[PDB]
């Protein structure tokens, strides 16, 4: 059976990645943020908390919003996600050095949780009060969720396909997912992949509320998003979007790109459990994991480091734990980014692979926030206090998605 | 020499079961007779929608069987649209399949769709303007999330091999079975249920594509307004549907006793990189997209009998695919194109014409392309049209494209 690690895949390396988040549009500077401890969680001081009087009042706006780099044209016909794609989009090809590739060898992947939802609400109140003839033209291709990877094709001239797979919480890692399997099939030689989202607005944070799933911590927002401390109660919402490129080893080496890290391989697989609750034996969570490092060529006792899906719930984290064990990781170095840039929904597990990849590069993990009182059922080796240094080599980034879904990416040091 | 199904590289992949529901009929076996019949399931809108808004286009298949007519009180509050029709069918075919037992850790689910429980943000939107927060439902997040409809399939028949949801707009539906071709293919699975869901004709959907003159607005003669590859074409004519079909290794089907309807050799996906909704005029990377398809298969262009059009009756739509048929060296082969009778179901509708693809080869007939009355001279394809056309057809394309350039080809072969 092939592996990376027996040459049955072609290498795959990691040479180039952005982000904006809660702490810095700079993914540089996002990751000396969190090295330092820095929190993106706030209070909101959006109005719209006080006009709805809404039961979470905390979360991580972009330190630099998406709206302040975009003409005005885009801002009425292109959705939110989009821009946000065009923007980051931009941003990564420049980084990468404006490679020449081949356009019928370079592939896109992009996830998000939902796509242009303001322009349904938009055309849908456009047309209560003013007829059809009052939707926009571009209407449809502001909506359809697949819109904001079809921007980012369209832009940097991709001919080997554009792929938005949607899994709700891991969409950001399965479409780094889906753009390793292009690769390895022979279909593509470079990708730009990763994941975008909306920002956090009124009618979000009330679907999210009513589900119970959120932290009400509103008096101390920094301390609010606990994964795996024993008082957590809840998720926090922190905006972010993410892409790499990644391409085939020989690729680089051709353009002369360094690369800063491996993508090893990729394990989706679904629990069949609940439509929003993760199951608690973390039985397919753990395969994922598992398959993650089968297609990698690795052992679990390879692995030193694992990004964790880390969400703050009760149930989520109990049940990551229990994955981790079922997939043997449990004695790697557990970092849970969200406890200090929040939960992005459909970019996370995109943004959650770029810090994967800076723990590689760089050979540290930074310190996961609120981790103040261990809980007995999760006895993991969880980073917190300060950064912890050491020669990381192999490392699995998980996200777990509503719906059941597992994904889990495994990468390497170059 | 790189893996292909005919060298024995990839595990040779059979479908064993189809489903759909129509604007013909809920039966699929029935809504194949009725196309081989000549039948359209495009009538005149009589929706109350339509006179409310005075809508430009007033024609479309809603369904036959109306997917609630099947749906008990609590589904009706605890699911979006698209969510009940992949209940729905995702039990029919698990029953048309013989309710086989399957290994859940081998078995996965690939659904499309092309826009999720979108009624059910609306509602959301309303109930907490009127209301507040605490008006919202707590299952809101679920039915609108788009992967809502593969996540019910996935957890109603205990698909533990990874549960997907391939968006590409118009392409979806095919790109789902493209999808869970390669979990088989790959060694993630052994089995899959995939295909697409779509929601019903409402007045938002058609302002919005009625807006971009997408759309035919023939209303006198609804059953003649789709004609793909027609002179006299006018844009797309919705009609509902929703298609899943089982896959599985051969050998997996063989060892459950299931008599295969046809195979599943090979899927190529590309994109344009040329437009937001159009279609690259020249074909090319659609038909790349159709080699591809034959390259993973091990089959030459001449191998080709069928291709199974996405020709939604569009100027510049069909006039590209023709382009793309060519490119693909495939031009020669005898071409259907289905939204003729059946409309275009957007995410679903790739799904629903593999079905038919399927169909075609399983019993040796492509039905007519209904409409067909004056060829166009930038098109020169082999458009069955009048009768069926009979032939001992040994491997087919199935062709659909999305808006965004998404292009998806899936090669089938007869069992
Ligand atoms: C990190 C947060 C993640 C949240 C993810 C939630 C899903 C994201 C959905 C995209 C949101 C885009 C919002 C951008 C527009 C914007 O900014 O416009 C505001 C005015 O508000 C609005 O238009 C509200 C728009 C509401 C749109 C419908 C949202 C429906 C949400 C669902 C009921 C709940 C979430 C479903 C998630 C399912 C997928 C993941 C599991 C300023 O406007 P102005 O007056 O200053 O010009
Ligand atoms: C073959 C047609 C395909 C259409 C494809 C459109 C794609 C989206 C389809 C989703 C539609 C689901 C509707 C089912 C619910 C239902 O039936 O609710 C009616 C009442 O109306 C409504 O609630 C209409 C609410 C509309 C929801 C928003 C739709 C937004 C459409 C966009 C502006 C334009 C299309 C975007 C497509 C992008 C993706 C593909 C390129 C029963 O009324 P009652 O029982 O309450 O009396
Ligand atoms: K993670
Ligand atoms: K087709
Ligand atoms: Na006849």
């Amino acid at each position: 059976q092939p592996s990376t690690a027996n040459g049955g895949f072609p290498s795959v390396v990691v040479t180039a990645v952005t982000a904006t988040t809660s702490i810095s549009p700079d993914i540089e500077s996002t990751w000396k943020g969190l090295l330092a401890g820095e929190s993106g969680i706030h209070a909101l001081e959006d109005e719209f908390v006080t006009k709805w009087d809404l039961a979470v009042k905390i979360g991580g706006h972009l330190k630099d919003p998406v709206d302040s780099h975009m003409g005005r044209l885009d801002m009425r016909r292109m959705s939110y996600v989009q821009r946000m794609g065009k923007l980051l989009g931009g941003q990564l090809w420049e980084s990468a050095g404006s490679p020449e590739v081949d356009p019928d060898r370079f592939a896109v992947v992009v996830g998000t949780g939902l796509g242009g939802a303001e322009r349904i609400v938009e055309s849908y109140d456009l047309m209560n009060a003013g007829g059809p003839r009052k939707v926009s033209p571009l209407a449809v291709q502001m909506i359809m969720p697949n819109g904001a990877a079809a921007v980012i094709g369209l832009q940097l001239g991709a001919r080997a396909g554009v792929m938005t797979p949607v899994s709700a919480q891991s969409s950001g890692s399965e479409a780094i997912a889906h753009a390793w399997r292009q690769i390895v099939m022979g279909d593509a030689d470079v990708a730009v992949c990763g994941g975008v989202e909306g920002p956090i607005e009124a009618l979000p944070i009330a679907a999210f509320s009513m589900m119970r799933a959120m932290s009400t911590r509103n008096d101390e927002p920094e301390r609010a998003s606990r994964p795996f401390d024993k008082d957590r109660d809840g998720f926090v919402f922190g905006e972010a979007g993410a892409l790499m490129l990644i391409e085939t080893e020989e690729h680089a080496k051709a353009r002369g790109a360094k690369p800063l890290a491996r993508l090893l391989g990729a394990g989706i697989t679904s629990d069949a459990f609940h439509m929003v609750a993760p199951a608690a034996d973390g039985v397919r969570a753990g395969r994922a994991m598992t398959r993650s490092l089968e297609l990698a060529g690795l052992s679990p006792a390879d692995i030193d480091h694992v990004n964790a899906h880390g969400t703050a719930t009760p149930i989520g984290d109990a049940a990551e734990a229990n994955a981790i064990r079922v997939a043997g990781c449990d004695q790697a170095a557990v970092y849970a980014p969200k406890s200090a840039l929040g939960h992005s929904i459909g970019a996370v597990g995109a943004l959650e692979s770029v810090l994967t990849v800076l723990t590689l590069r760089d050979g540290v993990i930074p310190p996961t926030l609120n981790y103040e009182t261990p809980d007995p059922e999760i006895d993991l080796d969880v980073v917190a206090g300060e950064p912890r240094y050491g020669d990381y080599r192999y490392a699995v980034n998980n996200s777990f998605g509503f719906g059941g879904h597992n994904v889990a990416l495994a990468f390497g040091r170059y």
